[PDB]
């Protein structure tokens, strides 16, 4: 039965617009098959298409806004594009079709509408960009009956082991095309849709610019060597349409030009199903997966008072779909250091110093293929897996759908090594390199990331223990199911916990250093003397200088949320054994997080060092991390510690803006000092912990219930429309937000944590 729910989810999500590093097309979760790409431009000149092509995702002067106003990966959904370079506002609807062997047809509509500033006359050039990496597997255009292209359909018949036999059809469309009555037009047309059939090697077929352009360029060099020249030179527009060669091969161009308003549609049909697609079938799919989509919002995503409204209702499918939408599948190498060189240790003083020695080896090499399935922060600026990311990612992603979430985990656990490491940032492939400069691209095995994926598994867990409708909750209706899931995916789950004791272990035993435990304590990797990359907050201050005998409290909450899980797992499972060492583990770092952390004087836990005196010191920088016990849910809701910190966090002076909790308080010496990253600006990742925390503390009977029902309701307000105003403003979810202006800064697109918002209008956690 386990089999039967995992075959039919592989079937459900085989296909995918699953590119989201580019503004449409689509790929199976398969490494080597057939991929489709959508470009566009406004051709106005003879040099100007080559800047205004759209293809790669990007965010400038140039787009007014992009994303899924809707979108489930089983259904499909509805993708909206605002270019002002280009004059256009673009749609392109995408939807599946169940049916056959293969994981089932799909069909697009991609439209163009010019907008009001737009020449009514605008030439646009669109291509759709057909590859299929593979051995032993082929792909056709069939011939046009027309001399020099296409008066109807493009009909591209292929075969691969994995899909078996397919047709891809490219539809005539509804638009003008423009006609040339240059001399050019008697070898050339006077103009028509065009295909060109070609063949390079598989590992560069994603190359889909440089592979269209090379072919624009060879067009042009043969206008020039048949002596057509500027005395007499065809329009921009036919200059710019390739001669029509269509046959077999591993890349297919198809090339449309359009005057004015345009659409076409994209048929994807699985042999091994019933009847071919149509445009009918697509039109009524469509409409269909908006009404499902709408009704599943509805029960998953009640947005609750003060946002019960329409305006926070659109809001919520924007920030929801876009998230849920940025889902991609990634195949490839990854670029690794394992040296495992000594320096890498961190055990001597200056360990930083010794740690760039190591990196100026190179000795990282290419390894794998690996495959990620998994959503991601941000299209343009970072379209890959972040691990800490992915924990927030699937907290709304589960409530929609927790088969979809637990696929997803998963695919990042079968990337973890024989030691417990999975890379914090996954770049598979060439293409997901492309993206990345090489100075940033080597992961390293001695490199942590916080295990909030834990979080999602742990809210799997609470839901265990109380067709497409179907398989979404398969796993939590049908326990049997649930269980062996569970089963499977704990040995890993240890092997990871371990791998931080083994790995992120601090130094106790060494120093003048009491505690409850001896054992329990850590100290996060890679840190340089500004940064600790490796906990997700880059630049909160840390001990200066840094040094072997620091302690980081963020890091020990984290191995406390990891142990209440194998907790909560291990005993479904009834692993006796290892639950009483779990029940030990977590016993000594409830202790060791007040011995080793809690600053009595300051009022908040602290991150620690050895002094010049080779004394532990305790290092009170005011922010996210003096607040991690509570917002990782270890302390008791009657702690005289959690009443303290309650206090720090409804503190106006310290991180309480009318935008949120301040990463860093105001009275910090470090507060708005240097990149201020995590130095000051409002992270929704962590305001939505504190939020959840302030909640359950104030639905249950304790002392600060009164307390935190106040500060929860004011900072659920406080966030939720921060993030709306600037939605509204911008059309962008941001990666963070100026305590000082409440304004929208850094990276746009960041669907991101910052998409969590739809949970927290939501409610009831
Ligand atoms: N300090 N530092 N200075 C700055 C750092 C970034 C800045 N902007 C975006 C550049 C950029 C490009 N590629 C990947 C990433 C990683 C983003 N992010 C980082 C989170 O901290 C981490 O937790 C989180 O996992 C990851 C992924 O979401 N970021 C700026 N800026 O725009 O001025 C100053």
């Amino acid at each position: 039965l386990h089999s039967e729910i995992g075959r039919l989810n592989n079937q459900s999500l085989l296909w995918g617009p699953y590119r989201p590093n580019i503004y449409f097309g689509t790929r199976p979760r398969i490494g080597k098959s057939l991929m489709t790409g959508l470009m566009w431009g406004k051709i106005e000149s003879y040099t100007d298409f080559q800047h205004t092509v759209r293809y790669t995702c990007e965010q400038n002067e140039g787009m007014k806004g992009y994303g899924w106003d809707e979108y489930d990966p089983r259904r499909g959904g509805i993708q909206s594009i605002h270019d002002i370079q280009n004059g256009l506002d673009i749609t392109t609807s995408f939807v599946k079709i169940p049916g056959g062997a293969h994981g089932g047809s799909w069909a697009a509509r991609i439209k163009g509408t010019l907008n009001d500033d737009a020449p009514k006359d605008q030439k646009t050039i669109v291509v759709f960009y057909v590859s299929q990496e593979g051995e032993n597997s082929e792909l056709e255009a069939v011939p046009s009956e027309n001399e020099f292209g296409y008066e109807g359909d493009v009909i591209l018949k292929g075969r691969s082991e994995a899909l078996g036999n397919y047709k891809l059809v490219v539809t005539k469309g509804k638009g003008v095309i423009p006609q040339s009555d240059h001399d050019l037009s008697r070898l050339r047309g006077p103009g028509q849709t065009v295909v060109q059939s070609l063949t390079y090697p598989d590992e560069v077929l994603w190359q889909a610019k440089p592979i269209l352009f090379q072919q624009l360029k060879a067009g042009i060099d043969w206008l020039v060597e048949n002596k057509y020249d500027v005395a007499d030179p065809p329009p921009p527009w036919q200059v710019y349409l390739l001669a029509n060669k269509p046959g077999s091969g591993n890349v297919h161009i198809v090339q449309k030009v359009f005057e004015g308003d345009f659409e076409f549609d994209i048929l994807f049909s699985s042999e091994s199903a019933g009847k071919e697609v149509t445009s009918k079938d697509l039109e009524r799919e469509v409409k269909q997966a908006t009404e499902v989509f709408g009704e599943r919002f509805a029960r998953v995503f009640d947005l609750k008072a003060p946002f019960q409204g329409d305006n926070y209702k659109k809001f919520g499918k924007s920030m929801f779909s876009n998230l849920i939408g940025g889902i991609g599948y990634f195949y490839g190498h990854s670029l690794v250091d394992r040296s495992y060189a000594p320096e890498y240790d961190e055990e001597n003083e200056g360990f930083w110093e010794d740690a760039a020695e190591a990196r100026a080896r190179h000795q990282e090499a290419l390894e794998g293929p690996y495959e990620l399935f998994t959503s991601i922060p941000s299209r343009p600026f970072f379209p890959r897996g972040f691990l800490w990311d992915e924990g927030f990612h699937l907290l709304p992603i589960a409530d929609w759908d927790i088969d979809l979430a637990l696929e997803i985990i998963k695919s990042w656990y079968n990337l973890m090594d024989e030691d417990g490491w999975i890379a914090r940032e996954q770049i598979l492939g060439a293409e997901a390199r492309s993206k990345v400069p090489k100075e940033f691209q080597t992961q390293y095995p001695h490199y942590a990331n916080p295990p909030t994926l834990f979080l999602v598994l742990d809210n799997f867990v609470e839901r265990l223990r109380k067709l497409d409708e179907t398989l979404s909750t398969a796993s939590v209706d049908n326990p049997e199911v649930g269980l062996e899931y569970l089963r499977r995916l704990y040995p890993l789950l240890r092997r990871q916990f371990d791998w931080f004791r083994k790995t992120q272990a601090g130094d106790i035993k060494s120093y003048d250093r009491e505690a409850y435990s001896t054992k329990e304590a850590y100290r996060w990797r890679g840190r340089t003397v500004s940064h600790c990359l490796t906990s997700g907050l880059d630049d909160y201050p840390r001990p200066q200088p840094p040094h072997p005998g620091e302690l980081h409290v963020d890091l020990m909450s984290w191995v406390g949320v990891m142990v209440k899980s194998l907790i909560s797992i291990g005993s479904l499972l009834g692993a006796t054994e290892d639950v009483e060492f779990y029940t030990k583990v977590l016993d000594a770092i409830e202790h060791n997080l007040d011995d080793l952390h809690w600053s009595e004087k300051e009022g908040c836990y602290c991150d620690a060092t050895i002094d010049e005196f080779e004394e532990h010191k305790l290092v009170c920088h005011k922010g996210y991390i003096s607040l991690f016990p509570f917002l990782t849910g270890l302390l008791k809701p009657d702690s005289p510690k959690l009443g303290k910190l309650l206090a720090l966090i409804g503190d106006e002076s310290e991180l309480w803006s009318p935008y949120g909790l301040r990463s860093l308080s105001k009275k910090d010496e470090f507060y708005g000092t240097a990149e201020n990253y995590w130095r000051s600006p409002v992270w929704i990742n962590i305001n939505y912990l504190a939020i959840v925390q302030l909640y359950n503390i104030a639905t249950q009977d304790g002392p600060y219930k009164e307390t935190a029902r106040d500060l929860y309701t004011r900072l659920r307000k406080n966030i939720v429309e921060t993030v709306y105003r600037n939605w509204e403003e911008t059309g962008f979810a941001w990666e963070q937000y100026n305590p000082e202006t409440g304004k929208g800064q850094r990276t746009q697109h960041f669907t991101g944590w910052t998409s969590l918002v739809v949970k927290i209008m939501s409610g009831h956690h």
